[PDB]
């Protein structure tokens, strides 16, 4: 006993799961670590305690089960490492991508996808009803009513991280934690839930949950989501570098409106350096209050007379993120104040952002090759009073038939860059302020210009020009300037030239007609007509009348 | 004893300080593992020498003292886990942001702000008497001389990291180490030293010492901060996807001068994909030299003959950083040379860059709706020979009051983007000569316009412009152009405009007194004017020289 | 015996390598955790079995040798946490950096630099043979068939993590592996192949390799590199948050053609939030196809039928990298489709980008102070039919005396930005089409202006103007318009001008001698012209003949 002391004293405490015949009795045993060394079969609302201790589990095996996984009183600062959560039944899943990648919207075609698989597809519900008109009415009630998803649920923690998760139809799944992260996600593939999901319904609201790096694939629901989280002025909480592919619903989502009768909503989180792919909805969804609006007030949460639908202060921290591929929405957020800046979205089967936004600022915004199936939607919409500074507006794909490129009615933009077609711009005000020294430059052409559009007269002809034209030849060493003006429709029509021909001389454009009086406006002004083949003045004089001078002989 | 030997061959190693009655007597029983098991109470100064042994510390309690715990000869590869510093004290501290989040600036206000706290606000020093002149007066003595920190002091060690460290009124200081790096730190709430501190005053200069991920919060000093840190050619060292929150100083702070008679400056450190929120004073503090220059050389350092004070060649590379709502300046630094890219700072309540720099390019940055405090400041300040390629620098607020928008005299701009003030830019030159096929576009408007505005002549008027005007009614089919300039101080005041009213003339300026032989310049041109009721030419002749024709009858 | 179960049940595993006599001895042994407390010298493809065990392997010592260390059938999920690989001999190498930095380019010179060193420098190869022309010549043979590397050598493993991993002469080889990763590699110093390499030129393509943060350090191969990895639809697989530094290759290399007699090509890879600083070649080598086109066809790979050469549709995810002092190409691909977004390239010795691609959309791009050692190149390079959305193209250093600045003829480019020579540039188009309520400011000048160039024309030589130039001194109140267009290449040879001197009157260019009846174009136009001391008017009437009426007496 010598020893025993000794040993006691000089080896790491750690418990193996082999070594016991329930997940509980190895949890009253641990101490400090818990090795899960072999596969374990849980049953739907399985409940461990782990009587405020501070283990760290590290697991070399799966937890294997249909429903939820119960963790409950895990002391503070406790560690998951490598958790692998996993379906026992193998769900009949939808898929709708082809073998090239691309999108399938036909609901008969998604419906023909129909097969059990743990591995990919998702489980489809009444959002699929939405977004493939048709399919509900092809697909059994069984399917329709199957909720399948492996589910870690760990209840009323504080400091708990979780490193390296994996899973097959499976969820992980917070009930109000405080400052718990989960880290390096290894491509979780998504069940029926949600994949990762902070839910702080009751008590304080959530504070300190982020998900930091990693993957999640699949998932009938979002990728991560928050429900009731606050990150505070300090901004703590949110999602840093993780990637969501093919989610069912979007990637990353704060929820709307009300769950169990309080607010589901969230502030002052952050969502930076993260990236969505091909989600079935959005990017990131990123609003407050439901586009449906099925109640006129907000119960637990700030008044509708404070802050009308829409307007509410999320105040969330959005930079450098990227979406590609999304069906839906590119990015989506509603709300009142804030700053967004630093977004990439490309290639988007629909819109690529829908900002139901008051008094927000958006800077260094790529939103190109968008809507490229065609829907009737415009590709950026910004709906209320916001300012956007430097926008990439269009890629390489030919410009759909239906929408817009742009459609921000109340917004001001500078800095709108691309080859965007003049004609599909709706905007407050498009400003361009304090350009230097400038110079245009054509190429491969014979001319360079500044048009003038004024969207108001026509959305499809330009107004006016000042163009430069070569004279014969490159190299010739001579050019020729205009000024035209539009008139019966006909752009350039009327054009005042300087240097044609390399004449030295300015063609004038004069009426053919005699003028009225009011063809001359300013005091000390001339404009010429003819009248019975002779030229003519008429000339507001400096006391302010008008007479007409016959010049030619 | 058969099993002696086989239980020490198959078990880890690992001592724990419950065992034990002294940190030391731990340490000295330590092989591999050591886990901190209870809270340990130390005495400032308490030295812990860990005779070279490269352990790996689980940390599941805290540290509670007032002053150092100092950790001598820990071996190289180390580990420090989860780490919690909590001072023994609760000190007097100041909380200048009111319950809406807003800084509080007055100083008696400030003063009344003076409560007991470990979790929040920041112990006042020096510098608050000058960010809130008359505080020093309003609060005693002993809250003036206070210094309440619980710091981790790891002295010349080499490749030891801390992971996931935590506390409350905290420091952690390296001192002569290298290769060091405290990682995602879990919202370190700071004490009155800085919070993460690497020292390298004395021995080889620091090299290989990072900060990456995580966050640190309030502290009366800096979030993370270098002395005598070189990266090398390589930037081996710096700060890297790390968020401070409300920092009594800086957010992130590189030493400016002398401490202890020898140099605290820092070369070729890395400040990326990090975020300062609500500092004091800046949010990345990056200049070599101090303002107030108390020392004609730099002792230790190169010699003012080699390069002038704020001329260092600092070299850091500064790539996707982001400030808000910093008190002092959002991003400032000094030094010749060298690179920055992708900076964004919006709604900081002073002044956003000051750049007391020369022969550096800036590329692709945001200043928006900073100076909202409206302080007698510039919003982006660079006062040396700098180039900037691509900005944003209007938000959505209303312009202050003082100041402007950018004051860069001996820089060139080009890319300024934004509803910028036309009059509140000082520069060097302002500059896009590479502009393609080009078009104005007016929305909301019966005008789209190409002004002209020299600012020798007028700050605040344009000089002339290029402008195209709606004939009559939207879908008439009809504009008209006008080339204007300025007189008598009157934008558009003479005016050459082609089909205005669609009569397919065009109304020439003509003087109504008789012009004087200078009123032609260029051979082979023509002026018009009245004279006793008559049109007449002045006309320069191929042979130079003037003459004047009657053109009426 | 009590005793012995209950200490099996109680203790964490793990055995130490100072315990055993071979690693393979201690790895037999092992259960859970291997512990590597020794530095252990290992044999040129000594091998290690590990039974499909699931270890954590600990490492606090180095693996020593020439050649490979080879595990073989490493379990799913095991780790090895700080490996540090150590070449037995101290190999010759160059080191082409002088003590300020600056490359060395003299064959000579860089000859003179050879030494023995495991810390720094490269052992030279074929690639410095074409790199530094004549240094093959300059060299022994012994130096010349040099290949001095310690390897670990991964062999089929999958879910494996390296993580903190060092070395010196060191390469990390993973060989038919899939969904291993490299993580926070601690500035590993590189030897002769490759730093970290995923192998996958038989068995299916792979997928979910990546090395995830920190930094690599020298080599003579390319940071890190794949061979035949497919990130699929999902892009899972790549490069996130890694620095390399000095690499005598590459930073980030996507190997080209083929390798043993089958394709070594990769597709749909990340490269993400990377740093690439001073590599001899390119920063990012990221084509599929090789320059030099040694075979018709690409076995293993997509048939040339289907896609030419460079044009294969390799669809990495490239976001947030940056590029500095590279000798070769900042910036280097192929391929048709795909994206390119915020690509910062700057102060490169030689090119910025070639992009030899087709179809590809580049956006939020930054290439400035490229070429700064004046190569026969042009600094950005496209080849194909591609986007550009927004491109900084000049920095502050003296433009190089040869190539262009960008050369891009069958490319689209819009938003240029910076003080870009007019005449360095070769495009497609450049276009600029949605510019809104415009300005132009001239600082510390006389004048403000819009310049035109037509470059068919002339590239170097303004075709016209409409400028604006102040009248008399600052503060006058009054300035004047000219429209001016290029005559016998004499900039703004030919003017019309508005208000010059103040007089509110027109300066019309008018011709000096007789025109021909093709001085006037338009119907119910005028041109002007001096005959026997007269002035005249040429007129287009209604009717479309041409008539000449005499103005003066
Ligand atoms: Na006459």
């Amino acid at each position: 006993a010598a020893f025993r002391q000794e040993a006691n004293k000089k080896f790491k405490y750690s418990v193996k799961l082999s070594d016991y015949s329930t997940l509980q009795d190895a949890v009253t045993d641990a101490v400090d670590g818990l090795l899960i060394d072999i596969n374990y079969n849980f049953t739907d609302g399985e409940s461990v305690d782990f009587x405020g201790k501070i283990l760290t589990i590290n697991c070399k095996a799966k937890f294997i089960g249909d429903g939820a996984l119960i963790f409950n009183n895990m002391g503070p600062g406790s560690v998951i490492n490598q958790p692998f959560m996993e379906s026992k039944t193998t769900p009949w899943v939808i898929f709708p991508w082809d073998a090239d990648g691309k999108w399938i919207t036909d609901a008969a075609l998604v419906a023909a996808t129909l097969k059990q698989s743990k591995i990919e597809g998702y489980q489809p519900g009444v959002n699929d009803w939405v977004k493939f008109p048709g399919l509900e009415a092809l697909l059994p009630q069984n399917v329709k009513d199957q909720h399948i998803a492996a589910t870690l649920d760990i209840r009323s923690a504080s400091r708990v991280e979780i490193r390296n998760a994996g899973g097959l139809m499976a969820a992980y799944l917070f009930r109000s934690c405080h400052h718990c992260k989960v880290i390096d996600s290894d491509s979780i593939i998504g069940g029926k839930d949600g994949i990762i999901t902070f839910e702080n319904l009751s008590g304080d609201w959530g504070l300190g949950n982020y998900v930091i790096g990693g993957r999640v694939h699949y998932g009938s629901g979002s990728g991560v989501q928050f429900l009731r989280n606050n990150g505070g002025e300090s901004h703590n909480g949110g999602v840093i570098g993780v990637t969501s592919w093919r989610a069912g619903e979007s990637g990353f989502k704060t929820y709307q409106g009300s769950v169990g009768g309080g607010t589901a909503r969230n502030y002052n989180l952050q969502f930076r350096d993260s990236v969505a792919l091909s989600p079935v909805w959005d990017g990131f969804d990123l609003g407050s209050d439901p586009g449906m609006a099925p109640e006129p007030d907000r119960p637990g949460d700030l008044p509708v007379s404070e802050y009308p639908f829409h307007q509410l202060p999320n105040n969330h921290l959005v930079d450098n993120i990227l979406v590609m591929n999304s069906l839906g929405v590119g990015l989506g957020m509603d709300g009142s104040g804030g700053y967004v800046s630093n977004v990439t979205v490309q290639d988007c089967a629909g819109a690529g952002m829908l900002a139901h936004t008051y008094n927000r600022v958006f800077s260094n915004i790529t939103v190109i090759d968008c809507n490229y199936l065609n829907f009737d939607s415009d590709q950026i919409i910004i709906i209320g009073d916001c300012i956007v500074n430097g926008i990439r507006a269009a890629g390489i794909k030919p410009q759909p038939s239906n929408g817009l490129v742009i459609s921000a009615p109340n917004s001001t933009i500078s800095g709108l860059v691309g080859n965007v077609p003049p004609d599909k711009i709706l905007v407050g005000n498009l400003l361009d302020p304090v350009l230097g020294q400038s110079r245009v430059i054509g190429f491969n052409s014979d001319t360079a210009e500044l048009a003038l559009r004024i969207n108001k007269l026509s959305a499809t002809l330009d107004s006016g020009a000042l163009r430069s034209h070569l004279n014969g030849y490159a190299g010739s060493g001579s050019a020729w300037t205009e000024l035209t003006a539009l008139s019966g429709s006909t752009p350039n029509a009327v054009s005042l030239k300087v240097n044609r021909g390399d004449y030295k001389t300015t063609e004038i454009p004069i009426s053919g007609t005699v003028l009225p009086d009011e063809g001359v406006l300013d005091i000390n002004t001339m404009s010429l007509y003819l009248d019975a083949g002779a030229l003519w003045a008429l000339i507001r004089l400096p006391d302010g009348s008008k007479t007409r001078m016959k010049l030619s002989v």
